[PDB]
């Protein structure tokens, strides 16, 4: 699924992600939009060997099992292709859990580069929430 961009703020909203940990809704849309453009399927390869899954580009070589990244964990404890899902339920359970992790959202190398530090409330300006 592509989702709208209000569309998607609405359901992260939704599945408790609005100040979570203390990142305003606004970072997880912007996060969103520069990770996979909004698409559930996006699939990413990485050098190392692992790959980054879904809507929030998530990464297997600690958070998910996709049998081919060798000498992984999975610290969120489902299958990768889960994260490829119309419903981004596990997505957002998985993201919960990197974003504690101690680090925040400087684990995502796209919110680090391109939401950090700008106006985030414009990826939720003009939506019904
Ligand atoms: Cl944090
Ligand atoms: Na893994």
């Amino acid at each position: 699924k592509v989702f709208g961009r209000c569309e998607l703020a609405a359901a992260m909203k939704r599945h408790g992600l609005d100040n979570y940990r203390g990142y305003s809704l606004g970072n997880w849309v912007c996060a969103a939009k520069f990770e996979s453009n909004f698409n559930t399927q996006a699939t990413n390869r990485n050098t190392d060997g692992s790959t980054d899954y879904g809507i929030l580009q998530i990464n297997s070589r600690w958070w998910c099992n996709d049998g081919r990244t060798p000498g992984s964990r999975n610290l969120c404890n489902i299958p990768c292709s889960a994260l490829l899902s119309s419903d981004i339920t596990a997505s957002v359970n998985c993201a919960k859990k990197i974003v504690s992790d101690g680090n925040g959202m400087n684990a995502w190398v796209a919110w680090r580069n391109r939401c950090k530090g700008t106006d985030v409330q414009a990826w939720i300006r003009g939506c019904r929430l």
